[PDB]
């Protein structure tokens, strides 16, 4: 527990509101953390063997990402449950509006968000990859990119978010690799469904279901086709279909993150200009 970069936010700052979400690795809830000045700021907490100061590094080096479209970490709590054991907490900004996935369906709901515009849905995808250009040029790979993982900001701006699963390239991983062998099948690449090996490449192929996801207005992926079958049903060349309504050029975007050579598909940085070039060209 050295804290060389300084990350841990003592524990006693921190009050545990309501639970928000809760998942077989962990749980997100509500919390107030009192600043120095007295003035307690609303949170969100995520909870939970190898060394925690690896951990405490990579919170350390997500707590320097500075892009609007990137979460940004607060800090890490550390608690001792049952019989003395540390368990990470990490501090993240609250975030009213939740993930983009459940806004999506509610969006299809009279009460929810009105009916979101094209152009607002192809806005989201923008906001998307510009995140993961600025997590790619860092040599992160997120390997969990999908409409759920993605946060609505109060000025409704997304950010991608959900780093639990995430590896900078060369980075050691054996304690990741037990999570990563129960990740969502629809979203993982071709290539990297045979033994869970991710690229960045991977990461494009996920920003392209998420694309999907995002046009479909949170639709599950491949409807009509069960998770036990996805590897066979890729391997027969079958891909997301095209959504109603979706621009032939926008479906075009995500069909190329879905090349069977990882090599064919595009980098962020292109996907990223095509997008905004594309939400310059309408009304
Ligand atoms: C119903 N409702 C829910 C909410 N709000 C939320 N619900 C869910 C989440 C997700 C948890 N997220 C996240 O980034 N986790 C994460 C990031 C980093 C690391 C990590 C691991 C190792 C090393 C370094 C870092 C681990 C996990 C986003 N956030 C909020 C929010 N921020 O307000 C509002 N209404
Ligand atoms: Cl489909
Ligand atoms: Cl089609």
């Amino acid at each position: 527990a050295m804290d060389p970069e300084d990350v841990v936010i003592d524990r006693n700052l921190l009050i545990l509101g309501k639970i928000l979400g809760e998942g077989e690795f962990g749980s997100v809830m509500e919390g107030n953390l009192k600043q120095e000045d007295g003035t307690s700021l609303k949170v969100a907490v995520k909870t939970m063997q190898r060394e925690i100061e690896e951990f405490l590094s990579e919170a350390a080096c997500m707590k320097d990402f500075s892009h609007p479209n990137v979460i940004r970490l607060l800090g890490v709590c550390i608690e001792m449950s049952s019989q003395g054991i540390p368990k990470p907490m990490v501090i993240l900004p609250f975030m009213k509006y939740g993930d983009l996935h459940t806004y999506l369906l509610y969006s299809r709901l009279e009460t929810g968000p009105k009916h979101i515009p094209l152009q607002t849905l192809l806005k989201f995808m923008v906001d998307i990859a510009l995140g993961m250009e600025y997590l790619s040029n860092r040599n992160f790979l997120h390997r969990d990119l999908a409409a759920r993982n993605c946060m609505l900001r109060d000025d409704m701006t997304v950010c991608v978010a959900d780093f639990g699963l995430s590896k900078k390239i060369y980075s050691g991983d054996y304690y990741r690799q037990g999570r990563i062998a129960k990740m969502p099948v629809k979203w993982i690449a071709i290539e990297s469904l045979a033994d869970r090996v991710y690229t960045s490449k991977s990461d494009v192929w996920a920003f392209g279901v998420t694309m999907w996801e995002i046009a479909t207005r949170g639709m599950t992926p491949y409807p009509g086709v069960q998770n036990h079958e996805m590897y066979d049903y890729l391997l027969h060349g079958h891909r997301l279909k095209q959504p109603e309504d979706c621009l032939d050029e926008l479906y075009e975007i995500m069909y190329s993150c879905w090349r069977t050579d990882p090599l064919d598909r595009p980098t962020f940085s292109v996907l990223r200009l095509q997008l905004e070039k594309l939400l310059e060209s309408l009304p």
